[PDB]
């Protein structure tokens, strides 16, 4: 059985940036921010909260750090772990935190007194953390295909795709998505209409980016991609399962990186971490609602 946790090496300006590193009582232990996933929370978004519940930040999560595993009464303990910016607060003591300290990494790194939380953190320091975020999405579940020849232009989400729409929007504001892009499906535009309402922004349409188009022009799909990431702000581009994963193969090839995880459910996310217009992390998120 696992017990299923998220955190984070929450960072700030004083690597150089300094890192917190806290305190529990109960444990007397020095740890990295984290805590077990509430129902129906995907990592992290739980990330997010357990980080502004122990600490008093709030924050923006970036690239993902790995995973670590350890035996506890329930089973298995699972922690993933973000990098994550914060973005303001303050830390009060209390009976489950008593002391948060703010380090460097090298200082940091004799602070956390866990093996595992010490390889996290020499993940954090081997690339950029100040990242910029593309947000790769393929939609919801919308049914199945007709027996028609191309691919049902018109063909909505299912019940099911619309809870995956609705639970997308916690999950994208985590990484904190600015701008909204889909490509020319309904299907498409409908997995990121939850989040256009609640950012109050319109969704771009996106017709070179259809499997259709894609399969014609691939270069056009690949050009415009990188058009879309050097906008400004944190785009959200929700397309097609014949799209994704040769653009993401594509990109991961030209800038060297390796996912660490790897799939193309509908309502996955890949989260795409830039630095200086250059791609330092691809990191493969399941859909909302599997676990
Ligand atoms: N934070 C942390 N605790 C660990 C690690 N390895 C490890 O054996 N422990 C120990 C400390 C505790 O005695 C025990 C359970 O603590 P926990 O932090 O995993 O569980 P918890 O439910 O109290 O805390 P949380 O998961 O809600 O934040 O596991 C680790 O890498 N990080
Ligand atoms: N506070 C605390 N620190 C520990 C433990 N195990 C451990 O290796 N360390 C590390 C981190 C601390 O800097 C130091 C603990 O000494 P002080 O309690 O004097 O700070 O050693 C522990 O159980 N408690
Ligand atoms: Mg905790």
């Amino acid at each position: 059985h696992t017990v299923r946790a998220a955190g984070a090496v929450l960072w700030r300006d004083a690597a150089t940036v300094e890192v917190a590193v806290i305190h529990r009582p109960r444990y007397d232990d020095w740890s990295l921010p984290k805590g077990k996933l509430d129902q129906g929370e995907t990592e992290p978004v739980a990330a997010a909260r357990e980080i502004h519940e122990e600490t008093g930040h709030t924050a923006v999560l970036g690239r993902r750090l790995g995973r670590v595993t350890y035996p506890i009464p329930q089973g298995t303990k699972r922690v993933w772990y973000w990098a994550a910016k914060s973005t303001g607060g303050d830390f009060s003591p209390n009976d489950e935190v008593d002391k948060l300290v703010w380090l460097p990494v090298d200082a940091a790194m004799d602070q956390l007194q866990y093996p595992d939380d010490r390889k996290v953190l020499r993940r954090f320091v081997k690339r950029p953390v100040d990242t910029k975020t593309v947000l790769v999405v393929r939609h919801g579940t919308a049914g199945r295909r007709s027996r028609y020849k191309g691919d049902d232009r018109k063909r909505p989400l299912d019940k099911r795709g619309r809870a995956q729409a609705e639970a997308l929007v916690a999950q994208l504001m985590a990484f904190g998505a600015t701008t909204l892009y889909a490509a020319d499906r309904v299907r498409c535009h409908q997995t990121i209409e939850p989040l256009a309402q609640e950012l109050d922004q319109l969704i771009h349409n996106e017709p070179l980016l259809t499997e259709e188009a894609y399969a014609a022009d691939h270069k056009a799909a690949r050009k415009r991609l990188l058009e879309i990431a050097g906008r400004p702000g944190n785009p959200v581009i929700c397309t097609q399962g014949k799209v994704i994963p040769g653009l993401i193969e594509w990109w991961c090839e030209r800038a060297k990186v390796r996912p660490e995880t790897t799939g193309n459910r509908k309502g996955s996310t890949w989260v795409l971490s830039l630095s200086d217009g250059e791609l330092v992390g691809a990191d493969y998120l399941s859909p909302p609602d599997e676990k």
